[PDB]
C-alpha cells in the first residue's frame, strides 16, 4: 500500500534551531535549496556559519551542564522522549516523505516505505537503550571499591550527507540522545530541509532546549566549524572519505575531540560457481544501483566464477534495461535524479574512463532527459582491477563485472583497496560462507543476500571506509566516555 | 624483603627486533643511551628510523596474514604464550628491575615492588581475556542469521613513553596480543634498553615471528613513521599532549588509522573541610611527588577548604622535607632524578615563574648535587588559577596547594582546564563523595586516596588527556574490529 | 493530581482467557471474589483447575511452535507489541487502578500513582529490551565456527501474588514476552479481576493467541497443576516461602522444569548512631508499614544503637498515631484492610505472641471497624531475637523495633534468619555503608533509604527468600534458553 | 607422543580432605575401591558420611566468612592459585592419568591426552576469569546511585560422576573457586582416587583451609546428606536424570538451595543425503562410542536419509568392528570395560530388549572376556522409535541406526523425547544446517562434527537433560549472587 499527501506540500522550517527556537543567520544570509529532478529552487534557508555554529555549541554546553534538566532527568525518561519523537515522525509520515523525496531526488516509494520505516524503527530501537547502559563493579587489587560510569561524552557534533538525509540523522541523534548527550546537527547543503522539520517535532516533543541544535549550511563553513571547535567534545560524519581525512586531521589540531567516521567504499562481491546465480543477480544488481548508486555500500566490484560469468552478466543486463527514469514522485517511474552538478559530472567522468581504458559497455553509458541530473543505468564488463571504474568510487548507477578463476586470487583482489565498508559472498558451501567472510577485510560480509541493514547490528568500515561502529549495542559505546571511581575502604570481600 | 642483582649488569640486547631477530640499523647509525643519575652514557643502541620501521610494518602484516601461526592458533593459546613472557620477566625481575632502574633513573625498591610486580600482573590479567574476547548473535528483523566477529584490528603501532617503560610496553602489547594483533613498538628514545630485554623474553616464550617487532630511536624520525605509516591499522601513544595532537593529525593526513591517546593532566584534588586530614596530606602528597613528579597522573593542584588550609600545608610541607637524593639503586634513597636535561630546564624553568608570579615557596625551588638531573623537592602555597605552575603540566616534583572556601566554585575551578586524567575528592560525607566525583571531568576519579591503577580497572583521560580506555575489559575494545556477518535464511525463529 | 472514574466501575471479563478467546470452566463451576474492605462478594469467576490450565499449556505449547508468528516475528515486533500494551494500559489507567483499589483493598492513591506508573513503565522498560538479546561468537578451542542462541525457553506457568496482582502480572509477562516465551499466567485467587482486564487488552494490542493465556482459580488446584505439569518448562512464582518449597518440590517431581522463586522475608535495618535520624524514621516506617505491611520486603527487624533508640522509638510511634483506616477508594484515607481471613488472623495471632512474650507495644495492637479486615497499625519495642514477631514474617502492619550496641553483634543479629531478601543501612560514614551493605546477606541492601524498587534493577533473595532474579539485564537470563552451536570448520582464524 | 609413568603406581590419599588436612570417617569405616577391568580390590577409602558432609560443610562455612582470607584475597590471587593447580597437575599428570585410567577403566591414551589436557586447560581458562567477575552501574530512576555485586553464592555441594572424574571435578571446582565460592565435593563411590590426589595438590597450592572440602563416599548417604544439608548455599550434580529429580526435590524440602543439574541424554543425529557420509560416519561412530558409551552426549539415535542409509550402516558396521578390548593400560588397547557391575547388567538387558523387540542385530550383542565388566561393541538397525534402545539411555557400548524420509517428520522425532542435552545435524546445505539446528530442542547441536566440547562454550541441557550451564561465560553466572545495592543521593546526573 502507498498512500500519498493530499495536499500540496507546503515548506515552513526554513531557519536555523537553536535552543528550541528559530533564528535567522548572523550574517543574515540565506541559501537556495533545488530539486536534483528539475533544477528548479524551492526554497531559501538561512546559511549557518562558524557564529551560527557558535552560538548552538554554547547552547549544547548550557544543556549538558551538571544539574540540567537533560543530565538529571531519568534515564527511562530520556527514553520515553525518543519513542514520543519516533511517534511523531510516524504521524507526519506522508510529508515527510514526500519533502525527503522532492529535495533529495528519492523514489517516494523507497522514501515513504523504506527511509521512513528505518527512521522510526531506529528511533525506537535507540529509546529502549537508554536505561540499559550501564558501567560496571570491578574487583580490583586493594582495598577499594571501583565501579565505572559510562557517561554521555557532552556537546557531539554531527554531520549528516544528503543520499540519507532522514535515516542518518536520525542513526546519528538516536544514539547520542539516548546515552545523554546534546548535539549540533549540520545537515547536508543540497537537504536541509527534513532535519529543519524533525527538528520542530523535537520541540513539540518536549526535549529541553539546547539537547538538539540543527545548523543548516556549507561544509567548508559550518561543517569545518564543528570540526575544528574547541568546545565540541565528539565529531561524528559521514560522506567521503577525503572530507573524513580532513575531519580527523582537524580535531587532532584543535582540541583532540573524539572522531567516528563513516566513510565510502569499493565493496566486493564473489559469486562462486556454485551459487544461486538468480539470487546472486538480483541482491547484486539492487546492492550497486539502489538510490541511484548513492549508497556507501554499493556493490561496485562484483567478481564471478568465469564458468557462470556470461551468464550472470546477461541476466545483470537484463535486469538493468527495466529501468524508468524521471520525477521520483510518479508512481511507477523507478530511478530519479541524482543529487546534484558535482556528483552529475563526477559519474559522467569515470562512466568515460571506463569506455577509454577498454571496459565493454552493456548498456546506458550516458545523460537522459531534459532536466534534472539524470544518468542512464549503466554496466560495464570485462573491467580489470587498475581501471579508474574499479579503483574510485562511483557513487553512480554504474555496474562493473569482473571474472574471476583462482578463488585465492580473487580474496586478494577483492581486499587489494584502501576502502573497505562491506562485502558480498554468494555459494551454496558452508565452508566457504564461513572462511570467504572471516577472510574479507570489510565491516559488514553479506551471505546470499546483500545490502541488509538494521538498527540491531553495528554498522561501520574497515581501513579507510570508516573510524567506529553506528548502532547495535556496540555502537552505543562511542556515546559514552568511561570514568572510573576508586573508593578506599578499610578492607574488601568478594 | 628487597633483593638484589649479586652481578653487575651486563647490557646485552642493543639491535632492532624484527621476526624474532636482531637488525643492525638500515643506516647503520647507532645513538647512545645515558644514565640520568650520573649523565655517563651506559651504551649504544641501533637508531630506527622510517626504512626501519618499514621492514617491522612489513613482518607485523605478514604475522598478520589469514592462515598465518598468529592468525590460526587457538585463542586460549595466545593467553598461554603471554602467561609464559609473565613467567620470564619473574624469572628475570632482578635484572629487569635493576635495568629499568639505572636506564630510566627510577627508585630501584619502586623499580622492583612496583613496577616489575605491574608487569607481571597486567600481563596475567591480559593473557586470562585472549579466549574470552566474543561477538554477538543478533536478532536482526527480516529472515536473516546476523553474528559479529570482533576480530585483532591488524598491524598496531606503538609508541612508548621513558616515565614507566616496562608497565606501558605491557599495557601496550598484553591486550594488543591477547586480542590477535601484531604489533610494532618504540620504545621512548631515552629508555629502549627494558624493551629489548623483553623482546629477547619474546623469543623464547615462542611468540611466532612478526607479532612482536621493536624500533628503538627518535620520536620525530620512528615515531613519526609509525604515525604516517600508509599500512598500520593503529597507532597507541602515550606521551604528552602536544605530540598527542600531532600523532592524530598525521593519521587523519595518511591512511585514517585508528587511534589511542594516553596524554598529560594537570589533576586536581579537592579536600573537604570534613577530611581525614593525614589521609588526605599522604595520599595527595605521593599523588604528586611520585617517580619525581613524572606521571600523568601528578596531583598537581590541590584545593583545601579554608578552615584547614594553613594546616594541610605545613603537614605536606614536613612531607616534602623528607627525601634523600641521589642515586637510584642505593638502598635508603628515597628521590632520584629527572629523565634528562630537556625535562630538567622545563621543571625549573616553571618553578621560576612560581616565585615570579607570587607564589609562596613554602620549600625547596632549585637544583642539586654536581651531577644528574636532580630538583629539590618543591612546594607552593597561595597558587592562583591563572599562574603557570596551576596551568602547565611541570613532570617535576613541584606541589601546588590552593585555597578555595565554595565548593560549587572550586568544581568549575578544577574543572576549568584543557586536561582531564583523573582528580581524587577527600571528604566523610557520602552525598558529596558520589556528586562531586560525579561532577568532576576527568578519567578516574578518586575517593579518599589517590594514584590507585590496577589491571582490572579501565583507564584514560577526559578532554585533551586522552582518546580511549587502556585496560580492563573495555579496553580491549580497541584492539578489536567488529565485523558484522549477515546470512539470508529461509525462515528464522527466536 | 489526583484524578478519578466519574462512572461506577463495571466488571465484564470474569472468565478463562486462552486463545485470546473467553472459555467457561470446564467443570462449569464458579467461585467468588470479595472486596476486603467491605466483606462483600463482587462478583463470580469461571474456577480454572487442571483440566484447564492442561487446555491452556497445550495453546501455549501450539503458540511457541518453530515457525509460529510468534516464533518467528522480529524481536522488534515483540517489543513493540509490549509497548502498544503499555499505551493500552495507560489508557484504561482510571478503571484498572479503581478495580485494583476494590478488588486489592488497596490505597486508591497509591494504586494510581505507583501501581499503575509502575505497570506502565515496566512494560516500556521490557519492550527495550526485546531486540536486544544476544548470544555470542566465542573462539573455542580447534578448527570450529561456535555461537550461541539465547533463546526463549518455551511455556512459562506464572503463578501471582495479591499483594500487587497489577505489579507482579506485569513482572512476570514482561520479560517472558520480550523474551519470546509463552505463558500461563494463575492470578491469585483473591484477585483475579485485574488480570483478566489486562488480558482483553493483550488481545486488543494483538498478540497472537496463545502467547498469553490466564487461568484464575485457586492454589492447591490450579497453581498445583502448573507447578505438576509435564509439558511446562518453568515455573515462576511469587508468594510465601512455604509455597515455594512446594513448587520447586514438584518441579523435581515432575518435569524438572525450571523454577524462580519470589518469596518472603524478614529484612532487617541497621540504623547507626551517626545516622540521619528523621530520615531513617521515616523510610524505616513507610518500610514496614507499606500497603498494611504486605510487601515481602517489609523492614520488620529494625536495629537501632542504644543511644539513639530511645529517640527512634517516640518518633516512629508519633508516625504510625497518623494514619486513617477506612475504605481505600474514599480520599484522604491512608490504610485500607488486609486482604482476608487467613492473613487477618494470623497478624492477629502473632500480635498476640508479641504481647505474651514481652514485648513493649508502644501503639495499637488489636482490630478496627464494624467491617473490613482491619489491624491498627501496631508498633512493638524492646522485641527479643527469640520472640515470634522478630522470627515469623507478619506481612501486617506491626512494627519491630531492637536495641544493639555492637555493630559486629548486630550485623551476625540481622544475618541470623533463613531468610534474606533485602536490608537497609542508615549512617553517614562512607567506609560502613560499603562494608556493612557488603556483609549483610539480602538480595537488596539500601543505604539512608529503604524499599526503592525500579524496572532497571535485578531484585531478588538472597537463602530462602528467593532463587533467581527479576528485571533488570540480569533478570532477563532466567527467560532464556541457551544453545550451543558449533561447526566444524576447514581453517579458522581470529 | 605417549610416555608412561616408569615406577608402579603408589596409593596415597585415602581419606576424607576437610581444612586441608587427612581425615578418619566419623564412624570409623571404610569401602572398598574396585578396578572394572580386573574386578580386583585397588584398596580401601574412608567412608564419608552424613556426620562427615558436616564437618565439611562447617569448615567451607568458616572460609566463607566476611573478612576470611578466601573473601578477602585479591581476585587475581584466586586466579593465581586456580593457575598453579593446574600446574601441579601438569606436573603429576603420569600418574594422574595412570590412577584414572585403572581406577576408571579409561583408556589410558585417552586418559593422558584428552581428560588431563581437559582438566589442565578448563583450569587455566577459569582462572582467567576471576578478576573479570564484575556487576553493574544501573541508572534507576529517581535520585539514586544504583550498583550491583556479583558476590560468590557460599557453600556449595558439587557430586561428581564415575564417567570423567577429574574433568567433571575441574569444571565443578573451576568455575566455583573461581567466583570466590567454598566447595563441599563428593566424588562418584567407583572412583575417588583422582580427586584425593587432587585435594594433596589443593593444599600444595596454597588454598586457604576449608576453601576446598572432598568427602568420598555413597550416593544416598554423602550424596543425600549434601542435597537435603540446611546449611550448604548450593547443589551441582552430574549424573543421571533419575538421581537429579531427587536432588531437585530435596532443595526445595529442606532450604531451597540453588541447584545445577548436568543430567543424561537420548541425543540425535540427523543426516542428510548431502552430507559428506564419510565425515558423518566417523563423528556419529566416536559419539556413540567414546569412553564405552559412558557419555551424557552419547549420539544414541541417529536418522539417516533413506537414500544413503544402507550405505551408512555397512560403514557404520565396518567401524565397530574394528575395536581391541582388554585391559585400557595396555598400549594399542582400543576399549575398555564398563565401570560396574550395575552399568554393566542395564546394557546387557537393553541389548536383549533390542533383539527381543525386532531390532537388526548387526554386530556384537554380548558379553566379552574372563574378567572386567566387557561388553561388545554392538549396532542395531531398522530401529523403531518406540523401542527401549529407542528411548532409555544405555551408556553402553551400543549404536542405534534408524531411516527417514520426511525432514519435518525426522525432526518431530529427534525433538520427541523428555531428554535434550545434544544433538548433531550432517548436511552440506547452508540453510538446512541453520534452520535445522534452530529447531532441535538440544543444548548443544554440532553442525558436521559431534561431541566437539571446549572451555570456553556453555554446556548443559534442554529439557529433563539439565538445568544450567556450565563453562563459558554464561556458566559462570550459576556460581555467583547478585546483590543489589541502592544509595540515597541529593541529585544524579547521567
Ligand atoms: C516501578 S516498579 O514497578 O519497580 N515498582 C516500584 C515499587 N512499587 C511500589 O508501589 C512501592 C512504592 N512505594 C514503596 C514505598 C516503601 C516501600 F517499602 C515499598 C514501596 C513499593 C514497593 C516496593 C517493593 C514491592 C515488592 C515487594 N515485596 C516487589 C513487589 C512492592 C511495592 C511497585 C512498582
Ligand atoms: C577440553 S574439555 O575439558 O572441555 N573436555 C573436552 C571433551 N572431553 C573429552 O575427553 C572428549 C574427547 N573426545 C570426544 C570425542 C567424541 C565424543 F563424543 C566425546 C569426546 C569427549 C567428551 C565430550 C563430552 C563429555 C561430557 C559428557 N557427557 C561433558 C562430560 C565427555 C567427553 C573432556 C575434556
Ligand atoms: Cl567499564
Ligand atoms: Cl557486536
Ligand atoms: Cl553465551
Ligand atoms: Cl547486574
Amino acid at each position: 500500500d502507498l498512500p500519498v499527501l493530499l495536499t500540496d506540500l507546503k515548506i515552513q522550517y526554513t531557519k536555523i534551531f537553536i535552543n528550541n527556537e528559530w533564528h535567522d543567520s548572523v550574517s543574515g544570509k540565506k541559501f537556495p535549496v533545488f530539486n536534483p529532478a528539475t533544477e528548479e529552487e524551492l526554497c531559501q534557508v538561512e546559511e549557518g556559519d562558524k557564529e551560527d555554529v557558535d552560538k548552538a555549541v554554547k547552547a549544547a554546553r548550557q544543556a549538558f551542564q551538571i544539574g540540567s534538566p537533560w543530565r538529571t532527568m531519568d534515564a527511562s525518561e530520556r527514553g520515553r522522549l525518543l519513542y514520543k519523537l519516533a511517534d511523531l515522525i510516524e504521524r507526519d509520515r506522508l510529508l515527510l516523505a514526500t519533502m525527503e523525496s522532492m529535495n533529495g531526488g528519492k523514489l517516494y516509494s523507497n522514501a515513504y516505505l523504506n527511509d521512513l520505516a528505518g527512521c522510526i524503527k531506529t528511533l525506537r530501537y535507540c529509546a529502549g537503550w537508554a536505561d540499559k547502559i550501564q558501567g560496571r563493579t570491578i574487583p580490583i587489587d586493594g582495598n577499594f571499591f571501583t565501579y565505572t560510569r559510562h557517561e554521555p561524552i557532552g556537546v557531539c557534533g554531527q554531520i549528516i550527507p544528503w543520499n540519507f538525509p532522514l535515516v542518518m540523522l536520525i542513526w546519528k541523534i538516536g544514539p547520542a540522545l539516548s546515552c545523554g548527550n546534546t548535539v549540533v546537527v549540520k545537515p547536508a547543503e543540497q537537504t536541509p530541509l527534513t532535519a529543519l522539520h524533525v527538528a520542530s517535532l523535537i520541540k513539540e516533543a518536549g526535549f529541553p532546549p539546547g539537547v538538539v541544535n540543527i545548523v543548516p549550511g556549507y561544509g567548508p563553513t559550518a561543517g569545518a566549524a564543528i570540526s575544528s571547535h574547541m568546545d565540541i567534545d565528539k565529531v561524528a560524519f559521514t560522506g567521503s572519505t577525503e572530507v573524513g581525512k580532513l575531519i580527523k586531521e582537524a580535531a587532532g589540531k584543535s582540541n583532540l575531540k573524539r572522531v567516528t567516521l563513516e566513510l565510502g567504499g569499493k565493496s566486493p562481491c564473489i559469486v562462486l560457481a556454485d551459487a544461486d546465480l538468480d539470487n546472486a543477480v538480483e541482491f547484486a544488481h539492487h546492492g550497486v544501483f539502489y538510490h541511484q548508486g548513492q549508497c556507501c555500500i554499493a556493490a561496485s566490484r562484483i567478481f564471478v566464477e568465469e564458468s557462470i560469468y556470461d551468464e550472470f552478466v546477461r541476466r545483470s543486463v537484463e535486469r538493468a534495461k527495466k529501468y524508468i527514469l524521471g520525477n521520483p514522485l510518479t508512481p511507477g517511474v523507478t530511478q530519479g535524479p541524482q543529487i546534484d552538478k558535482e556528483q552529475y559530472d563526477k559519474i559522467l567522468d569515470l562512466i568515460e574512463s571506463g569506455k577509454k581504458e577498454g571496459a565493454k559497455l552493456e548498456c546506458g553509458g550516458g545523460p537522459w532527459g531534459n532536466k534534472g541530473y539524470f544518468v542512464q543505468p549503466t554496466v560495464f564488463s570485462n573491467v580489470t582491477d587498475e581501471m579508474r571504474i574499479a579503483k574510485e568510487e562511483i557513487f553512480g548507477p554504474v555496474q562493473q563485472i569482473m571474472k574471476f578463476k583462482s578463488l585465492d586470487d580473487v580474496i586478494k583482489r577483492a581486499n587489494n583497496t584502501f576502502y573497505g565498508l562491506s562485502a558480498g559472498v554468494f555459494t551454496k558451501d558452508i565452508d566457504k560462507a564461513i572462511t570467504i567472510s572471516s577472510a574479507l577485510q570489510a565491516g559488514t560480509v553479506w551471505v546470499n543476500c546483500y545490502g541488509v541493514v538494521s538498527a540491531q547490528c553495528p554498522f561501520g568500515g574497515f581501513k579507510m571506509s570508516g573510524n567506529g561502529r553506528e548502532l547495535g549495542e556496540y555502537g552505543f559505546h562511542e556515546y559514552t566516555e568511561v570514568k572510573t571511581v576508586t573508593v578506599k575502604i578499610s578492607q574488601k570481600n568478594s
